[PDB]
């Protein structure tokens, strides 16, 4: 007779000990440098930390940028990626041993093992934040009603830095544009409708557009190798990237992905003008926006969803619902958590200066701060991460380069420091022979003026 | 600091529980028909037997074509396809929860957990068939390559067979899982960011796919094909008809294309599909001419009617003389897996068409069994109207003597005894086949013989 099934379970202590499992591979250690030297096979994982939170408690949308959450999704991005095929530009030959560490039965089974729970993690929260009896007209209404400046365009536009901001921006579509269409080809493996064949066609267009994307990198000085610029992902942009992954690999969530694929390609047009416009705005002629002038709705409409609908029945609606708006959710995280970085990155120098007053208050006891003693040697670099609540970092000898985001760093002296706000993406690397200094966990520094 | 790194490591009476817990899904039960009435989340994995066999100990190619390496192919093809989009050919409304069965978290991680384990049983096997030389340079790769360019064993089966008709059908069922789903391993390559070979790799997978046109791609042209000798082509009707050797070979190229360390096997074995291809159609498409006359639709071969230029070289040039090895490795692994296949479906049509023969050896292999000639284990088995043995098979031969009742023994598609009280039939290993009781109580005798011609 058939033995009873045990339900898939993982949990508790052993789920952390699976992903510690997981991420120790050394290929995920902790990078020397601030960027990885064309090679697509390291990812920076900071395994150190993972046996120290709690998966299990699945944070709400007011938590998703907390650092559980910006550690999860760098997981899951390096679980997605072991289906991509990557080799470095300049070659397999001195890379092979970290092709064969990422490329393997145990990389691969690891990862799949606690790919479930990672999901829930990065993913739960969106079961409350969409809500969700459909029929075709009233799937025609609201898709009919999907129909001035940007939150990243006000960001750009009004930093500080505006070619910085803009790189920082770039950089964040690296995993998704220069692997196009990758997540989308998940979708089309198989056997299904004439549906296939349709989706197969979005896939065709795209003189490759990676290519494209690679010019346009390189037009204002910054490279196309996988993933160089690792450290400087946000949390957000690994949301929106692994988000698709998630809909592509998970074929129960096929008609999720259906209604994601409608917006983009209604999207697409405007997106593509505006971001055209903006970096010609911001670089001039320097850049090559041609990745963007290329792709330039209703045919996912025709094509894909109405077939869908007449074969599968009115059942799916909800699905293709959930997914425009669960991806519309995600972008306005997104939009939200590259304003705070930028201003965040252009707000250094009077962050700097906000360490004195800082600093008094705690002196003065207006918040009763745990503080952490370091002491560090050179070239001691604290891989980038956030921290959940606000903290001062005050430097008591030695020389820190404190990292805020790309071509956004301070140099920290006996005496100085620097106020670090809550999820905001950050590192630092020891400059001198030896450095002292504190991280006083002040929770809200505003309470310490 | 970093803990320590914990090897995975997953083996024993563990692994067997893990491959029990996978295959314990309810959508692997054994069917209650012959065959999937158009439902392609359920495959029959044979679960009930699956706590019996040992994993750890990897066969060599003389044991491949066993039950427990059937039985791990079986497992590996369910495991692969949850990466593929499936709908019933009826539309999705009344099989939701078998599609969310089957594409749900827990399947996929308890699928994924096993694979590694699967796939050393499943080819480890191909680590002593081909040997790996130290000295490739491109001069000698052109020279190999150059060295692989009659009546085929597919060929002289089919049409040497007591019922051509029947033995080119279940040919034609073998390719249904590949031809249906037609380029999806090798879309599993074209996933990333790699050189110039990822949009050359594309372009053949666009030759393929009939470029996003429905009626010229490829699969609905093998429809046709299937439905103009009137057999169906919902996935997978024909599960239990499916090969060992068959499903070997369809696996090895998901094996290939999802494990990208592998990335320059499929780079070789892509060259000798390639190369192969254009001889391949001509003889399917004559072979299938002279079995069906005009009634059957070859359109999905004579439309079929480079890779050394375009990928190859390229990738040599970037990587170095060190992917050599391993394309020509590609190239040895899936030639010995052909070989495998035309033996496997040689034995198969032999072992159909002999039926009649191999119910009249019965008779004096039950009567060798009496005089002691061999000592054999027996077992009495009592089985109810419609208990239907999925199908499998034996590591040795079997005879099967019914006391009372009817059975209907399945060698093959189309390939059906009855046997009645006191008939009984010769089942020789390794070839597939199954059972169902058509009285309201069959009891019968399996007699393990080992070798049944030491019975006579
Ligand atoms: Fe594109
Ligand atoms: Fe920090
Ligand atoms: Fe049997």
């Amino acid at each position: 007779h058939v033995p009873p099934h045990v339900p898939f379970e993982l949990s508790g202590a052993e789920l952390r000990d699976a992903i510690v499992q997981y991420a120790t591979n050394p290929i995920y250690h902790d990078n020397l440098d601030w960027l990885n030297h064309d090679n697509p096979y390291r990812r920076q994982l900071r395994p150190q930390v993972l046996p120290h939170l709690d998966y299990d408690k699945v944070p709400g949308r007011e938590n998703i940028l907390n650092y559980a959450s910006l550690a999860v999704q760098r997981l899951l991005t390096s679980v997605y990626e072991a289906d991509l095929v990557f080799f470095p530009k300049s070659g397999l030959k001195g890379k092979e041993e970290d092709f064969r560490a990422f490329y393997s039965p145990a990389n691969r089974a690891l990862g799949e093992r606690i790919r479930p729970a990672l999901e829930r993690y990065a993913f739960g929260f969106l079961d409350d934040e969409v809500e969700t009896t459909w029929t075709a007209q009233s799937l025609d209404a609201y898709l009919d009603s999907l129909d001035e400046q940007s939150p990243v365009e006000k960001a750009i536009l009004g930093s500080a830095d505006r070619e910085r901001a803009a790189r920082m921006w770039l950089v964040q579509f690296a995993p998704d544009f220069l692997s196009e269409a990758s997540p989308m080809m998940r979708n089309v493996l198989g056997y299904y409708g004439p549906a296939q064949s349709e989706w197969f066609k979005v896939v065709i267009d795209e003189t490759k557009h990676s290519t494209l994307f690679e010019r346009t990198l390189e037009s204002v000085g910054l490279e196309s190798d996988l993933h160089r610029y690792w450290q400087y992902y946000l949390n957000s942009s690994l949301l929106l990237n692994n988000y698709f992954h998630y809909l592509g690999k998970n074929h129960e969530l096929f008609f999720r992905y259906v209604g994601a694929l409608y917006y983009t390609e209604s999207s697409l047009v405007d997106f593509c003008r505006r971001a055209d416009h903006l970096l010609r705005e911001v670089f001039g002629d320097t850049v090559d926006t041609t990745y963007f002038t290329e792709h330039i709705g209703r045919m996912a409409r025709e094509k894909i969803i109405k077939p869908l609908v007449e074969a599968h029945g009115d059942g799916i609606i909800p699905e293709i619902v959930r997914g425009i708006e669960e991806y519309r959710v995600l972008l306005e995280i997104g939009d939200f958590d590259f304003s705070e970085q930028i201003a965040w990155m252009d707000a250094q120098p009077e962050l700097k200066k906000l360490h004195d007053p800082v600093f008094e208050g705690l002196k003065q006891g207006k918040v009763d701060a745990p503080v952490a003693h370091l002491v560090e040697p050179r070239g001691e670099l604290s891989n980038t991460h956030c921290h959940d609540g606000d903290e001062l970092c005050h430097i008591v000898s030695g020389t820190m380069r404190f990292e805020s985001g790309l071509g956004s760093s301070l140099t920290l002296q006996a005496g100085e420091g620097v106020v670090i706000k809550r999820n905001r993406l950050h590192g630092a690397n020891i400059e001198s022979d030896e450095c002292v200094y504190e991280i006083h966990s002040v929770g809200d520094y505003r309470k310490c003026l």
